[PDB]
C-alpha cells in the first residue's frame, strides 16, 4: 500500500515519540 506499520505505529508513535524525546536527547545530551 505504502509501507509497513511503522506508519501505523511509528509515523503514529516515532513522530510523537523522536520529537518529544528527541526535543531532549540531544538539546540536553547533544547541548552539554
Amino acid at each position: 500500500k505504502k509501507h509497513t506499520i511503522w506508519e501505523v505505529i511509528a509515523g503514529l508513535v516515532a513522530l510523537l515519540t523522536f520529537l518529544a524525546f528527541g526535543f531532549w536527547l540531544f538539546k540536553y545530551l547533544q547541548k552539554k
